RNA sequence: ACUUGAGUGCAGAAGAGGAGAGUGGAAUUCCACGUGUAGCGGUGAAAUGCGUAGAGAUGUGGAGGAACACCAGUGGCGAAG
């Protein structure tokens, strides 16, 4: 309801930040398959940045993906932040195979300069 | 007059020394389309701002500018900047 399809393959981003940290569930082309996030715990604010946030961000997302019922499916790790371990073992501990790690921190080896500190 | 000073020669070595042309990627923005939903964002804590006109994220492709990570180090070069 609507579309029922299932599939083993995909890569979920687990994407940490300073602020918050959004798991999109994607797929191995792919599609999202489950785009629900630290924001899903409505904790907002200061509560919003805790590995609280990451066990509860893969409990809500990982759920979505045991709803497309994907069985091997890894994780990757993107901007330098502080849920990484509870997104490691919330995704690939939430009781699947999840076994790839990747690192996605865009470390852009020319650049502009960010904004002054701070 | 003479040769160490200083210069020429002969052979080596080295460098981000300079000027002009061309090329290459990583990253950000923006745009087009897929996928998807209700948050994204920021903070000391929030709010302004963005998002159901479909954002964030993710996949693909294109455009453009600026700076070149790793080597890289109280290393090198320059009269100094």
């Amino acid at each position: 309801r609507r579309v029922k399809k299932n599939i083993e393959s995909g890569i979920a981003h687990i994407r940490s930040t300073f602020n918050n940290t959004i798991v999109t569930i994607t797929d191995t082309h792919g599609n999202a398959i489950s785009w629900s996030s630290a924001g899903a715990l409505g904790f907002r604010g200061s509560r919003k940045s805790t590995p609280f946030a990451a066990q509860m961000a893969a409990e809500t997302a990982a759920k979505g993906s045991i709803e497309h019922g994907l069985k091997t499916l890894e994780v990757t790790v993107k901007g330098p932040g502080s849920g990484r371990e509870a997104a490691i073992r919330a995704l690939q501990a939430a009781g699947l195979e999840v076994t790839a790690i990747r690192d996605v921190t865009p470390v852009p080896h020319n650049g502009c300069r960010p904004p002054k500190r701070r």
